[PDB]
C-alpha cells in the first residue's frame, strides 16, 4: 500500500540487525578472546567505578566515577557529566538494559590494536563457522544466538554478505568488524 | 584517558548529528515544498488513522488503523501489529515524542520520485543557503535550527562535507539526501 514506508522500515531493520550481528561478534572477541593482562587497566577502571561491586555500571556510578574515565571535574559540572554519561550509555549499552556490564565496557574501551589482532579475528570466525567449511550460514548464526526467519536473516547479513551468496566468509567477516570499528 | 571510548562516543555523535541534519532537510522538503494534490492519498490515510483529529498519530491509533497502512488483519494478530507499529514509530518518529505528526508521516511515506524532484532539492538548498553564495555554513545552519558549538557543527556535516571545507554546497546537499533515502 505505501512502498516508501515499507522501504523505510526494512532499511531501519537491515541497519539494526546488521549492527546487532557485528556487535555480538565484537563483544565475543572482547570478552572471550582477551587475557587479563591485556585488559588490566580496563579492569582497574571498571572495578573503581563499580562501587557496589555487582559487576555492572549503573548511570549513578558512571556519574560519580566520571573522573576515572578521564582529570578532576567541577562541582557545577553535573549537567554536562550527566550528558556525557548518556552518550557513554548510548555507545556501549548494547542490550539497552540501562547498565554497562564488563563485556560491553571492554568492547567499547579496549585498544583496537589488541582487540582487532588477526588471531582474534580468526578465532572469532572459527567460533561462528561451527562446521568449519569457511563460511557462516543461517543455521550457524541461529545456533550462536541460541535460537531464524528468512527476512530477519537477510537483514542481519545486509551490507556484510558483499558478494550476496547467503553466507559470511572470512574476508566479509573481517570487513564487517572494520565497518563497525571505523572512525570514518 | 581511554581513546577507544572517546572515539566510540564521537562516532555515535557524528552519526546522530549527520542523520538529524539530513532528516531536517527532508522533513522541510516533505512538509513545505509539497502540494495538497501530491500528498492527497497520504492525507486521506493520515486523516483515517487520526481518529481524535488532533493532527498526530499515537501508538493506539496506529494499531487500530494498521489496515489503512496496508488488507485486513486477523483478531489474534495484535502482538505482530504492535511489533509492526514500533518499527513504524522507530523509522518515522524523528523528534522521539511518541507520535507521528503529519510532517513525519509525509517524510517517510511519500513517493521518492515526487519528494526528490530536482526543483524540490534546489528550493530546499536555497532555503538553507540564506546569503545565496552557493554554500551552507555554520551560521546559516544555526539560524535554520533557531540557535552552534564547533564540535557539534563538525559532526552534523560529517560524511556530508565530502571535500572537507566546512561548508555544504549543492552537490554535497544532494548526496546527503541520497545517502539518507538509499535502499542500499
Ligand atoms: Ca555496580
Ligand atoms: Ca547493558
Ligand atoms: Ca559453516
Ligand atoms: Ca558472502
Ligand atoms: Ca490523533
Ligand atoms: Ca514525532
Ligand atoms: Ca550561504
Ligand atoms: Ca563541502
Amino acid at each position: 500500500e505505501l512502498p516508501s514506508l515499507a522501504n523505510a522500515i526494512e532499511n531501519m531493520r537491515k541497519f539494526q540487525n546488521s549492527q546487532k550481528l557485528a556487535q555480538a561478534a565484537l563483544l565475543y572477541m572482547a570478552s572471550k578472546l582477551t587475557s587479563q593482562e591485556e585488559t588490566k587497566e580496563l579492569t582497574d577502571i571498571f572495578r573503581h567505578i563499580d562501587k557496589n561491586g555487582d559487576g555492572q555500571l549503573d548511570r549513578q556510578e558512571l556519574i560519580d566515577g566520571y573522573s576515572k574515565l578521564s582529570e578532576e571535574v567541577a562541582v557545577f559540572d553535573l549537567p554536562q557529566i550527566e550528558s556525557e554519561v548518556d552518550a557513554i550509555l548510548g555507545a556501549a549499552d548494547f542490550d539497552r538494559n540501562g547498565y554497562i556490564d564488563y563485556s560491553e565496557f571492554v568492547t567499547v574501551a579496549m585498544d583496537r590494536k589488541s582487540l582487532l589482532s588477526k588471531d582474534k579475528l580468526e578465532s572469532a570466525f572459527q567460533k561462528f563457522d561451527q562446521d568449519g567449511n569457511g563460511k557462516i550460514s543461517v543455521d550457524e548464526l541461529a545456533s550462536v544466538f541460541g535460537l531464524l526467519e528468512s527476512k530477519t536473516w537477510k537483514e542481519m547479513i545486509s551490507g556484510i554478505d558483499s558478494n550476496n551468496d547467503g553466507d559470511v566468509d572470512f574476508e566479509e567477516f573481517c570487513k564487517m568488524i572494520q565497518k563497525l570499528c571505523s572512525n570514518n
